[PDB]
């Protein structure tokens, strides 16, 4: 399938990234070991329970097993294992393994496309980790719950709403991210639907919610008669006009992640437009405003959690991303500069029962949901970035 062609902005005064110093073993253990101490702080906090998506006044409130985001909590407990290899987690996180198998068994509010945020670094994590069956068995689960929103007519998986119901006809960037659990069922199965699947959403979503200047809408709308793409639209962002951050990431990390699995070259192209876009648009300390559109002075809030997710696509990408790539070493430098301003000027210092790992993310700006607030899924990535850079990690994706 041919993807249209975007335009690859080249990243602007490179020297910003390349000037930088590497991040050093102790600095990323050092960060992995300021983590822990919030992650162990907060296992009593929550107990059986979980996190709410975003923080108040940063602390985390306690909720049940009903949202988008419990899996990221999990896979913040199942990242702690693999640095500490220390029982006590895998205890926790596998109880939330079985109350995600529940989850699944019975159907409980999982009428949306998030079945990979919330199986993958949970059950998908465990499976990879020790290969508990009752894990394995959750996320094939899983799949099938999420292939159900599968649609022929325009070959992509459908989000939340009433499904093939032209108001809602639509898919959403973060999918990107949950095609991953389809491709892990393939390979696990031998079964071509989740891989064809997988595929044709990949591209419907290249295609479409990846624009011509490689900036990202959030929704992109399909015909549900002819199949034909219909429109895009930017949730989210601050205007029609700008660029969240957060739908940029989830483009950066869903394009190599997919690249693992289908190996088109397309791919890297696309992955190249979408970062030096973001690149483009980071501020002086290399973090992501909330929307691409605010730099220094601003005085909007930063989206830490979209800067985590770019860092982890970027780290994904170089593992592929040929040697004579005139920017692969600029890539490398700018995870490591953007890293480290999360590391040294992001990360909670304040160890009470609650905070997050990560500061400053904006969940959803005009719903006035976690702005300025730590978030689940950004505490994930982070982590993530620090166990990406610190081990050979196996990926839970």
């Amino acid at each position: 399938m041919k993807i249209k062609p975007v335009k690859v902005e080249s990243i602007e005064n490179p020297k910003r990234f390349l000037n930088s110093r590497l991040l050093t073993k102790i600095e990323v253990e050092e960060a992995i070991e300021k983590a822990l101490k919030q992650l162990y702080i907060n296992i009593d906090y929550f107990g059986e329970e979980y996190p709410t998506p975003a923080t108040f006044n940063n602390i985390y409130k306690v909720m049940d097993n009903t949202e988008w985001t419990n899996g990221f909590w999990t896979g913040c407990l199942w990242l702690a294992y693999e640095y500490n290899q220390d029982k006590k987690l895998k205890n926790i996180a596998h109880k939330n393994v079985l109350s995600f198998l529940n989850r699944i068994n019975n159907r409980i509010a999982l009428d949306h496309h998030d079945l990979g945020f919330l199986y993958t670094p949970s059950c998908t994590a465990e499976y990879r980790i020790n290969g508990d069956v009752k894990a394995l068995e959750a996320t094939i689960k899983a799949a099938d719950k999420l292939m159900e929103r599968y649609q022929e007519k325009g070959g992509f998986i459908q989000a939340w709403g009433e499904l093939g119901y032209k108001e809602h006809y639509r898919l959403i960037i973060d999918c990107l991210l949950n095609i991953q659990l389809l491709f892990f069922a393939y390979e696990q199965t031998g079964d071509e639907k989740y891989r064809q699947v997988a595929v044709n959403h990949f591209y419907a979503s290249a295609n479409n919610v990846v624009r011509d200047d490689s900036s990202a809408f959030h929704t992109f709308y399909f015909d549900p008669e002819t199949g034909e793409p219909l429109k895009g639209v930017t949730r989210q962002g601050y205007s029609d006009e700008s660029s969240w951050a957060r739908g940029q990431a989830w483009g950066i990390y869903g394009i190599p992640l997919s690249y693992r699995k289908m190996k088109d070259y397309q791919q890297i192209i696309l992955f190249k437009g979408m970062t030096n876009y973001f690149l483009n648009r980071l501020p002086e300390d290399k973090v992501s405003y909330w929307d691409l559109i605010f730099t220094d002075g601003s005085g909007q809030p930063r989206d830490t959690s979209a800067t985590a997710t770019a860092v982890c696509g970027i780290h994904e990408m170089l593992k592929y991303l040929p040697e004579v790539d005139p920017d692969k070493e600029t890539y490398k430098y700018a995870m490591h500069t953007m890293l480290r301003s999360l590391i040294e000027q992001y990360s909670n210092n304040e160890l009470i029962a609650g905070r997050p790992l990560l500061l400053h993310g904006v969940y959803s700006w005009h719903s006035g949901k976690g702005v300025d607030e730590g978030n689940i899924w950004g505490d994930y990535y982070y982590l993530e970035a620090l166990i990406r850079f610190y081990k050979d990690w196996e990926l839970y994706w």
